[PDB]
């Protein structure tokens, strides 16, 4: 019956967003309108029901695991779907919180960057690729200090072999896609973390063009370390396969000591 839940006010769209209680418990909820008209990836849920690939997806990742967004229930509607997600309170998302306190302080982007490499892991480990890796896409449960990636909307089962489509975010898209139409999903996945990465640290996205993603030259405009600038140059190599791996990413020496997330809470949230 999907009254279940009491609707909240809107929080936003780009599907559409509200916010919601569980009738019982009164847990809180995000519920998100999805219109099948503008849904152009579909998939099969295990009984072969016809469902958005984001739902797939969700369910694939769904777990104990609390740096993934976890979809609690969705329903089917005439022209639409509803997903009902988790909602973290309090909370707020990555853009709001860098747009509020500018370029973050190397020790608070560590421990949010490995979060985010902790959780984007655990994607690829059940089958899936994000393939929209930034700010937007990233909650802050300001309690626990514990990040959570949403949106997979433009997701896809991840494969060893090329991908020919794009759907996420142009600024965060590697030079490969930019020029070629062409991208392996972990290597891209690595090229959105730089972006994301530099974000973090300089307070902004390094590229606006698509003449500077294919040019690659990094500049930075606020004061970064040279391991945080090393480790973000490496990320965003031009070619792929000059790319680091994740455990490449997690051993490199700006990466060392991270805080655990009760600590980031208590020293930078709270
Ligand atoms: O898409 C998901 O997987 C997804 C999943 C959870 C949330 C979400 C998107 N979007 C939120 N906010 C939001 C705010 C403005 C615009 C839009 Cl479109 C969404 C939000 C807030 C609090 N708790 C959970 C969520
Ligand atoms: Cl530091």
């Amino acid at each position: 019956l999907e009254s279940q839940y009491q609707v909240g006010p809107l929080l936003g769209s780009g599907g559409s967003v509200y916010s919601g209680i569980r009738v019982s418990d009164n847990l809180p909820v995000a519920i998100k309108h999805v219109e099948k008209d503008r849904i152009s990836d579909w998939g099969e849920l295990p009984n072969g029901t016809r469902v958005p690939m984001e739902v797939v997806l969700l369910k694939k990742v769904s777990s104990g695991f609390s740096g993934v967004i976890r979809l609690l229930d969705w329903f089917e509607r005439p022209d639409s779907f509803v997903l009902i997600l988790e909602r973290p309170e309090p909370v707020q998302d990555l853009f709001d919180f860098i747009t509020e306190r500018g370029a973050l302080q190397e020790e608070l982007a560590r421990s949010f960057f490995w979060q985010v490499l902790e959780a984007v892991r655990h994607c690829h480990n059940c089958g899936v690729l994000h393939r929209d890796i930034k700010d937007e896409n990233i909650l802050i449960d300001l309690n626990r200090g514990e990040l959570k990636l949403i949106d997979f909307g433009s997701g896809a089962l991840l494969k060893d072999t090329v991908y020919t489509d794009f759907d996420g975010t142009r600024v965060y898209s590697p030079p490969e896609w930019i020029r070629y139409h062409r991208y392996h999903g972990r290597s891209a996945a690595v090229w959105s973390l730089g972006i994301l990465l530099y974000d973090m640290v300089c307070g902004d996205i390094p590229f606006e063009h698509d003449e500077e993603i294919i040019r690659g030259q990094v500049f930075f405009r606020q004061r970064v370390s040279s391991e945080c600038q090393h480790l973000i140059r490496w990320c965003l190599a031009l070619r792929p396969s000059d790319r680091p791996t994740f455990e490449e990413i997690q051993n490199h020496p700006w990466m060392q000591d991270v805080l655990l997330p009760q600590e980031t809470a208590e020293i930078h949230l709270h």
